[PDB]
Formats: structure tokens, sequence, C-alpha cells
């Protein structure tokens, strides 16, 4: 199981234990939950492989709805959605999680996702204890120009709360992450952590985050454009043993004035986050103007590489074609 957030609570499981299903198109996907939804054991964990690529044309949404059928108020529980080698391919469709508990999506490559929420996994709505595992979400960037033109690529909103990111590969795309999605206390998710992931060509949001607590160690951050690890409104992030490559423009934020770089405050909301800092590898990345400004460690047991350990790691053993 995951390391981190995810692993309280209660755990992380998914669907293991249960059904097991093969889907190649969204449509068998969407038709798998919303059945499951609809029978006398709504419950019964499932897992999907996904061995063919979903897409606009094959799914019956503009995203796969990870929710029940009888709405966002009720809960949908206990799913793993986990490619095929490396065919468990999403071409511009993105997954939503609602009020979704005990959820794995692992193995699946999701890009270029502009319909729907834009977003390659979006976890909202009082979602808990979900595990997103050697996946590669991607878009373009520079791409067009448009930072826009797509959205997110794994996006935390509205309460989501225990959640690990682990040995993922983010490239190539404007908008990386967001955890809390508006200036609204009472909306923000907590406590998620982030490891082992690849974060590569991208301008910013690595992640935003507004309000959370999270634990970010050994992920290997490269040739972020803007900036990276963005702590705003009471955010506390433990930034541990991370390496970074080239990440940050130095340049002083014309908001908050902080220098654009691998962690700080920018663009808005009305007041700072905190990070506290220890261990990581800053090459050619602005960081001697760094400070810890919180002793924030997050409450539970896991294991950490040094950060040039965990550069080679992620390397290797980051994304799909890994595990499965």
């Amino acid at each position: 199981g995951p390391q981190g957030y995810a692993s309280m609570n209660g755990g992380t499981t998914g669907g293991a234990g249960g059904r097991v299903e093969y889907a190649s198109t969204g449509a068998q996907i969407q038709q798998l939950i919303d059945n499951r939804s609809r029978s006398n054991n709504p419950d019964e964990p499932l897992t999907i492989y996904v061995n063919g690529t979903i897409t606009q044309g094959n799914s019956p949404q503009s995203l796969i709805d990870v929710k029940n059928h009888r709405g966002k108020a009720h809960e949908i529980k206990n799913i793993s959605i986990i490619g095929v080698g490396t065919n468990g391919e999403f071409d511009g469709i993105g997954i939503r999680l609602s009020n979704a508990h005990n959820i794995i999506i692992q193995n699946v490559s999701i890009h270029h996702v502009r319909e729907g929420e834009g977003t390659a996994i979006e976890v909202t709505d009082d979602s808990k204890n979900v595990w997103i595992d050697h996946n590669e979400f991607y878009s373009e960037f520079p791409g067009n120009g448009d930072s826009d033109y797509y959205d997110g690529l794994v996006d935390m909103k509205r309460n989501a709360e225990y959640i690990t990111v682990s040995w993922n590969k983010f490239e190539n795309h404007w908008k990386t992450m967001l955890v809390g999605h508006t200036d609204n206390a009472s909306l923000a998710p907590d406590k998620i952590t982030y490891h082992h992931n690849y974060f590569n060509n991208l301008n910013s949001r690595v992640p935003l985050i507004r309000y959370a607590d999270v634990h970010m160690f050994n992920n290997y951050f490269k040739d972020i454009n803007d900036t990276a690890i963005n702590s705003r409104v009471g955010a506390r992030v433990f930034v541990e043993n991370n390496y970074f490559d080239n990440v940050g423009s130095g340049q002083a934020d014309p908001t908050t004035g902080f220098i654009k770089g691998p962690v700080g405050w920018f663009y808005g909301s009305p007041s700072t986050g905190y990070w506290n800092l220890r261990g990581n590898v800053f090459v050619n990345t602005p960081n001697s103007h760094l400070n810890s400004t919180t002793n924030f460690t997050p409450p539970y047991s896991y294991q950490v590489q040094s950060a040039t350990q965990a550069k080679s790691s992620v390397e290797q053993h980051s994304g799909v074609g890994v595990i499965n």
C-alpha cells in the first residue's frame, strides 16, 4: 500500500479483494461504476484493469465520473483503476473522484485533457483515502501559449483528505497541481503526501497549496519555468530530501515580491503559507534566500532516501510500465 497520508484513516486498498473487470473504453468504465452503484452491493471492491485507450469519443460523459449514481451526497467506495502494461491510456479525458473513498489510480497515462474539468485527475467533494501511483500526466508546455487551454494535471479540492501521490511523472504542462481551489478555509483539502514523483518542464503550481498540511519528499523537480511549491493562506509544507534542477525564474513576484523559485508565496491569496525545509538539493535553483518558517512534520512513519538517491530512483522507476 501507500506511504504517507493515504495510509492513515484506515489505509487505502482500493478495489482489492472483490471483482475484476477489464475495460478498454470509457463507456465500459462508466458502466461498470454505475452498474455497481445501482446493485445490491454497491461497495463491493472493484478493480478495473484498463487495456485500451479511453477517449472522449468512446466515453458517454466528458470525464470518467467516479461518483455514486445517487450523486455526490452518497459515497462511492473501494475501487482501483489500474493500467495494463503501457496500454492504460486516457487521451483527452480525465477522471473525477467525487465523495470517493478508498480509491487507487495506478499505472495509467492521462493527457491532453481539455474537456470536462480539463484536468487529468480531479479529487473533490470530500473524497478520502486516495492513492495516485505510477502514472504519467502531461499536456503541452508552452504549447500554443495559452496556459488555460488545458487545466490541471492533479487537482484536489473541497475537503479531499488523506491522499498520496507517488511515483508519477508530471510533464509538459502549465498549471500542474492545485490543493484547494479558492481562499475558503472551510473547503480546503488537508493531509496530502507527494513522494518520488518527477515534475519536469512545467510552468507553475507544483503544487499550489492553500491551507493544507502537505509532505513532499524524494521528488525530482526539473526545468520549472516560473515557480514550483506555492504555499498560501496558512498551508504547511514539509519539503524534505527533494532534488531540484533549474527550478524557478529567480525574478521577484509582482504580487508578493517573493523570489520565484522552488518554494515560497506567489501570485495571490491574502496571506502566506509556511514551509519546513530539510535535506533538499538545489542545482541552478534560487535558494539562498530561503528559511524554514514552520517546524511542521507529518504524523506518520515513512522511509526517506537522500535527495540524490531519490533522483536516481525517480528516473528509473517513476511512471507507467513499472508496476503492472
